[PDB]
């Protein structure tokens, strides 16, 4: 945990992806992205994921801040994008996909060799998903609404999976670990010039905008869900009786315990007392709890149309934002990419080196846009 040891961790977790510039006439509004992570906890609790939709034009990128363990953050890391993917899929594909089980490409991951996929849950997670697309097949797509549904579906699927557990003892223990741990989620969906950010928690998305003079401007694409968010404090007090205004949030924490006011997992703040107690009798592993449903995983979605002036997007957990002001981040990234960080290797690594040179896991994804392509898209609007 000395500078050297930290350096070695950075190189070891460093990831970089460049979009296939190929002249066959390609559309990527993304030049590529960089990502890195610094652990502060034994198994780090933060996760990072990135993927291109094989059936849909877009690309999915996200960061996940776990707590009370890595179980939930690991799970949502590898499951959420599939629920989002399926959720954006048209009826015919859903069809040929179901009618395909009784197998086709949905997503293509861009994963560091270090990150992984759950071992024994591929069957379970798969069926969970199947059931979801079957429901969609039961019944024009709005990306914002697809994100909210995809998010809420996975959280609800995690809850009942914990309730039915699978006989294998390991599998049963895993669905519980996942459901009793928690995780933040800040996802960006990029389809051409359309940028959607779905946020759940205190991780955050920031757009790097370069002014006509060359100076850098940061524009927030997500609101952190915590005590520092008065609209979130008003929403919490409103979701419960008036007598509870004095206890929903006690110290700046939800019910006096949780910092993030939205998250996946953490079912200790969602389930009824009896549901909790009963489930608890299987597998040897809150204050003013009056009107039980207190935490949601439902994201806040914001839309942004990319323009030539928008150079990059940085997704990161609060591990980053607790060390630097929002504009310094953008300034630092902007100059690095602009090659002026020396005036007077990997963008994610560079930034984390600034954030550190710490008291929480730090994960960052820096996405760089192709201003020529983005400009191209714009010229065929206007
Ligand atoms: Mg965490
Ligand atoms: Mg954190």
């Amino acid at each position: 945990l000395t500078p050297p040891q930290v350096n070695s961790i950075l190189k070891a977790n460093e990831y970089s992806f460049k979009v296939p510039e190929f002249d066959g006439k390609n559309v990527s509004s993304i030049l590529g992205f960089d990502s890195n992570r610094l652990p502060a906890n034994a198994p780090i609790e933060d996760r990072r994921s990135a993927t291109t939709c094989l059936q849909t034009r877009g690309m999915l990128l996200g960061v996940f801040d776990g707590h009370a363990g890595c179980a939930c953050s690991q799970a949502v890391s590898e499951r959420l994008f599939y629920y989002i993917a399926v959720s954006l899929l048209p009826h015919e594909t859903l069809l040929e996909i179901e009618n395909a089980v009784e197998l086709l490409p949905i997503l293509q991951w861009h994963k560091h060799p270090n990150d992984y996929f759950s071992k024994e849950a591929s069957k379970l997670y798969f069926n969970g998903l199947r059931t979801y697309w079957q429901e969609l097949i039961d019944l024009d797509i709005d990306v914002k609404e697809a994100l909210i549904n995809a998010f809420k579906r996975l959280d609800n699927d995690i809850s009942l999976e914990a309730q039915v557990g699978d006989p294998n003892s390991f599998l049963n223990y895993l669905v519980l670990r996942v459901a009793f741990s928690g995780a933040t989620a800040c996802v960006a969906h990029v389809d051409g010039v359309d940028l959607h950010v779905a946020n759940t928690g205190d991780s955050r998305a920031m757009l790097g905008v370069q002014e006509e003079d060359g100076s850098w401007s940061a524009v927030t694409l997500s609101n952190d869900h915590n005590a520092q968010n008065e609209r979130e404090l008003q929403r919490l007090k409103l979701e419960h009786p008036k007598n509870e205004a004095k206890s929903v949030v006690k110290q700046d924490r939800l019910l006096g315990l949780l910092m993030p006011f939205r998250a996946f997992g953490d079912v200790k703040f969602k389930w009824s007392i009896d549901l909790q107690k009963r489930v608890i009798e299987s597998g040897p592993d809150p204050p003013n709890y009056h009107t039980p449903p207190y935490l949601t995983a439902e994201p806040e979605v914001t839309y942004h149309r990319l323009r030539p002036q928008d150079k990059f997007l940085v997704l990161a957990t609060d591990g980053l934002w607790e060390t630097m002001h929002r504009q310094d981040v953008v300034r630092i990234v902007g100059e690095y990419l602009t090659g002026m960080h020396h005036q007077q290797q990997n963008a994610a690594t560079h930034l984390i080196r600034h954030a550190v040179g710490y008291r929480d896991d730090i994960t960052i994804i820096v996405v760089q846009f192709n201003s020529h392509v983005v400009g191209a898209y714009q010229n065929q609007e206007q």
